[PDB]
């Protein structure tokens, strides 16, 4: 399959195309008001937050760029017993074995929820070693679960690295959850971060659910509407989330100054 | 070649397949000890050290499901002049050109590697820049290493690269036997980290001998020896260091305090 | 198309062939000369400048040998629109259709130009939070540009991340030009601070305008020379810049000694 292909079936399918179109629109005046809005800004702690932040809608837009072009697209044929093997695509006129495996998502998470995750941190007050915890184990967690999509050799161990990739998730939730809610009390950003905080949780949980149904997992869902469901889920977890994040530091600069 | 004839091809073969699936099991037992032996740390410090010793295992577990899976592994064809020039491999009933290049565990090397420089590093009470330096030249290493393994254009191309990959190790080897065993002695863990520091260099040299003895070498030593070998380095240089290290620390833990 | 189709395409072509051998041995040349100048330095923060400074040859030979060995160089086919669509290369013995693209150079900058913004923000005695913004948006600045090279879908989305990498581009200036310019008076840097600030902002803004007029852009400049117009661009940006930075640091390491 062609990457020309795989841009043109993203367009021509109404659904697909409009999640990812919607959301290079959408990162791209993310950033433009989130740099307006702390413009502002002069203390350097209250800055690096910022910048994090903003980078958080900067990977966004370039990873649903890599998406639409057909760049971070590919076809995939599912390993025996799985619930969408023997399925095909149909590329224009033609129709190919396999399922539209988007795994650029997958592989930008690994740069933007690091970013969500620092952002988080330092507005709680984190130490270096609770910060270097949650972004480490969340790298991970990203990268297993591209391992995971990528993985057509067996069923199992698609699941499998899927296992791997929830361990890894249980110990990002567990300082997100227990440690930070602490942390955030001692740096007078309590308020703040357990909204950002419960957002986070529940938005997050989000992606592992509809990795599981869709096309990737036992496919009840269709392709458009797997991407439609990320697409949904960034619009919050990132877009909603750093406005809300960039809000409050632009209102109370002083108190995460230190 | 799909992904799906590299998984099997793993099987038929119990010599590399048991050198595979026997790591799988021994990170994640390995990881499960840790963390119930790390329970009571309670220093910041400390815990820094634990939680980048612990990622490890973690990074290969996940390295040898890549392999086992066939997902970080290729075949591909030597170039003229190059011992294993010339081989097929035969994914079942159909044969074909080419070696079997197990790419993936250069990939993940360059992520485990730096964990266990990050660990003693601390121990040593080494400063940023010493740190900086050990870790960048660690992962050139490593990212050398892999582009030497994927290079099939030209055979002299696979062995400047294998050279650039030795010098950046030196530039490691050398901070381990130089800078940091100086450096532990003003944190107080000389003691463990001269342990520590005999094993890693000792162990992590064996890594590019056994590379050249393969068949992405001279090519002596067959596809599940090799893998073996590799398999048998990381259960010292990784599992038993991680103990050793983290063995320590839950029993001195005020000594890497500071914090 | 195989790697040795590529490693003998660049052979046999002198233009080509010449702008990548050469480079590999002036990144070697630059890396033993820093290392021998630097080596007196004492300080820690003098010698995280130098090593950082240093890291910049080291990837570059690696990004060259990469580009020479055919590994990280591909043959694409431009989208309609592109005035470089419909072409071909003529590679091995056969003609085929499509652009050599050298991608390996974005693919490696994203890991060397951080080096040189580290060394410049560190002589400009930037605090981190300048740091972390000039480094991460270099980088997504190099990842867009590689993005914009192999995107073959579309002629208008490879303007559009051409686009976005620009946008990056202007931050990196920005801090560059604004921030460390003023930071650098307070480092007691400014004098060599602003040159090295002037040479590396008039290199860097040579690499889109090459980029735009060579075959991943409107296709004025062929490969050979779009290739050479890089690799000389490299030597001033890096080997040359390193040079003078290194030559101003050994002289000055009590300057910069700091913590
Ligand atoms: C808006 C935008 C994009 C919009 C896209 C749109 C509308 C697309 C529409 C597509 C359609 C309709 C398609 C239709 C299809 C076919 C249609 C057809 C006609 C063909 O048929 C169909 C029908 C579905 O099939 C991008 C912005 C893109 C924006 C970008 C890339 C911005 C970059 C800014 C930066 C990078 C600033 C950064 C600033 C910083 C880091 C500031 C720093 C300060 C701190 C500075 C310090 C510390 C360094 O000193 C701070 C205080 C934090 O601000
Ligand atoms: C146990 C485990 C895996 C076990 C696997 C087994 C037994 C596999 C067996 C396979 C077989 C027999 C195959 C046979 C083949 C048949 C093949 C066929 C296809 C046919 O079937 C055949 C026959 C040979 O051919 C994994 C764990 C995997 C575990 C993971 C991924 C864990 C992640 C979590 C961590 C590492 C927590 C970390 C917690 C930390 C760092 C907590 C923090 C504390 C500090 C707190 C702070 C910083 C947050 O404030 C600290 C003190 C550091 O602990
Ligand atoms: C010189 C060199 C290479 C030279 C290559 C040449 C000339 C190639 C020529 C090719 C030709 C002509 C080809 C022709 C083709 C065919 C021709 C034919 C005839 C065959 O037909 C044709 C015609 C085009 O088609 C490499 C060096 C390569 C060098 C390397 C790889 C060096 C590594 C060193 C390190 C990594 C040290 C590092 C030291 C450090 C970091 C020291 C640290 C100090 C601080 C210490 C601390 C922090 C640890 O405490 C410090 C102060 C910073 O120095
Ligand atoms: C973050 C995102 C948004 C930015 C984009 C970067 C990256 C994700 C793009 C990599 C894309 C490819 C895997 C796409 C496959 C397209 C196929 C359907 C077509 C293959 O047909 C093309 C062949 C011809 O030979 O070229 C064969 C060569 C082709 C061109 C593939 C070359 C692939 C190399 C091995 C992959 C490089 C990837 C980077 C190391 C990723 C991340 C880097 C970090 C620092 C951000
Ligand atoms: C890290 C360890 C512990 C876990 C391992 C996970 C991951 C690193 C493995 C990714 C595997 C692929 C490179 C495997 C290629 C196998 C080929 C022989 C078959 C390709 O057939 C698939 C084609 C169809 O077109 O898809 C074309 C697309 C194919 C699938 C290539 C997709 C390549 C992307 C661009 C590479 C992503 C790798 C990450 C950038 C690595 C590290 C990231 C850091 C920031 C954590
Ligand atoms: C660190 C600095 C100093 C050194 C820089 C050196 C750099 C130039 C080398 C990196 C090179 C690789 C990206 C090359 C891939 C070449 C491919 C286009 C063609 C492979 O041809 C093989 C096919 C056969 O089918 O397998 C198709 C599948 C193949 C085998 C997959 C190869 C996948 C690789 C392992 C993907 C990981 C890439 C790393 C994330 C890149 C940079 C990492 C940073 C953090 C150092
Ligand atoms: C901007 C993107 C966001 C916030 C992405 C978040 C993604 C996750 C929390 C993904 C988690 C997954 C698992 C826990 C299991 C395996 C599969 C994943 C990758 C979907
Ligand atoms: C867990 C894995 C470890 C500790 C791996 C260590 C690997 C090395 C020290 C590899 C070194 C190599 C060279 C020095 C030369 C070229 C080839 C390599 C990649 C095998
Ligand atoms: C050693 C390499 C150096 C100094 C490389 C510098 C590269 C740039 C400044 C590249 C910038 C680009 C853009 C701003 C737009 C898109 C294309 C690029 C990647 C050429
Ligand atoms: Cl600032
Ligand atoms: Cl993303
Ligand atoms: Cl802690
Ligand atoms: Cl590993
Ligand atoms: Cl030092
Ligand atoms: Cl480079």
């Amino acid at each position: 399959v062609t990457q020309r292909e795989l841009f043109e079936f993203v367009l021509n399918d109404p659904l697909l195309a409009s999640s990812l179109y919607i959301n290079i629109a959408l990162a791209g005046l993310s950033i433009l008001l989130f740099v307006f809005m702390t413009r502002g800004l002069d203390d350097p702690r209250a800055k690096l937050i910022a910048v994090s932040t903003i980078l958080v809608p900067v990977v966004s837009i370039a990873s649903y760029t890599g998406l639409a072009s057909g760049l971070t697209i590919s076809v995939l044929e599912m390993p025996a017993g799985h619930f969408a093997e023997g399925s095909s695509v149909m590329l224009g006129g033609e129709e190919v074995d396999g399922v539209v495996t988007m795994w650029g998502r997958y592989l930008t998470w690994a740069l933007s929820t690091p970013m969500i995750l620092l952002a988080l941190g330092l507005l709680a007050g984190s130490n270096a070693t609770k910060l270097f915890t949650a972004i480490t184990f969340d790298i991970a967690m990203c990268v297993t679960g591209l391992a995971a999509a990528l993985t057509t050799s067996s069923h199992l161990m698609r699941w499998f690295w899927y296992a791997i990739s929830c361990a890894c998730f249980i110990v990002v939730l567990y300082i997100l959850l227990v440690e930070w809610a602490q942390d955030a009390k001692a740096a007078g950003t309590a308020d703040i971060f357990s909204t950002l905080k419960l957002l986070t949780v529940v938005m997050w949980l989000g992606y592992p659910i509809v990795w599981a149904l869709g096309v990737e997992g036992v496919a009840v869902l269709p392709v458009g509407y797997t991407s439609w469901a990320y697409s949904a889920l960034d619009i919050v977890a990132k877009y909603i989330f750093a406005f809300l994040l960039l809000n409050y530091l632009t209102s109370n600069e002083g108190v995460v100054s230190g």
